[PDB]
């Protein structure tokens, strides 16, 4: 519907950016993603920040279940990220563990991009990335990882630390989600 | 997006109704509106039952000023109540108020029902009622309210208490805002 709280977080994103206060955050463990988190969402979503205690789906898809959350996250946590490709897979299993009971895609979406910046001084263009595209190589990232991969290879950029090309990409990040 | 929140939000509605807890919210009050909200959100907006303090606005239409909420919802409390006419008036106004941050839609259209239920003795039908001739009439309503007073008149039960009937209804009420 009318999405009025989102218009607010695409705002505290954007503080978040032009604050600096980015790089304070811890980079590819879950507390960072929980930092990320609750800066989005604080003062909107009760749970901001906060690991969820119940289950979530989309169609007949079941994300990992609350039992499991506390073996797995550190298990994902623990993957590699060397190359382009591992910090990928990694991504795709944060996101299968949806960890959040909301805001999990622009949460994990902005850790992606430190991880990418941290490894291989890269992050995504998501502004160069169609909704459609990005949400159907999601979509099929469980069963098959190749469509995200390459989608998100063909648009890296090492224009890493600049405010308005992040802004650009949170900007969309949130249109991914119906903001527009 | 996936809207794991408003999933969540369906069964604290669905509970609401099936518990009988319904039939203590107070009537046709802005008190009794927060009390729907809270019951709807507690757990999942920080802001679950509050009247905002931030202006919100669907395209360029702004929702009322939070600057004059503590003035005009007083003001629309008072409005009469005794025919469907009057309560439409009412509720157009009430939505016009939109005095949340979010969840204004289904927290109304439940204190809209409760209305028709203690003036009239009758029920929206809501899952008879199209999402898009819904979403149309209340667009066109702060202009023109004869949409919407079309609409709803067509499309009410004096069943107001079957609650199989009023979970069709909240499912509905849900799926205006995107639940599918
Ligand atoms: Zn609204
Ligand atoms: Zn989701």
């Amino acid at each position: 519907g009318h999405m009025h709280l989102d218009r607010q977080s695409l705002e505290k994103a954007k503080h978040l950016i032009q604050s600096g206060l980015i790089d304070t955050i811890e980079v590819g463990t879950i507390k960072g993603l929980q930092e990320i988190h609750r800066f989005l969402f604080e003062g909107l979503y009760e749970f901001a920040g906060k690991i969820r205690d119940k289950n979530i789906a989309k169609g007949n898809f079941r994300f990992a279940n609350c039992l499991y959350l506390d073996l797995i996250l550190p298990r994902i946590e623990s993957m590699p990220q060397n190359n382009f490709n591992q910090i990928v897979e990694k991504y795709v299993e944060m996101n299968i563990a949806h960890p959040f009971l909301e805001g999990n895609g622009r949460a994990t979406r902005i850790w992606l991009d430190l991880l990418l910046k941290k490894e291989l001084k890269k992050i995504v263009l998501w502004d160069r990335i169609d909704k459609a595209a990005y949400l159907s190589a999601m979509e099929r990232s469980p069963v098959n990882d190749l469509e995200i991969k390459t989608l998100l290879k063909k648009h890296l950029s090492s224009n890493t630390n600049d405010p308005l090309t992040l802004i650009k990409g949170i900007t969309q990040s949130y249109y991914y989600e119906g903001l527009g």
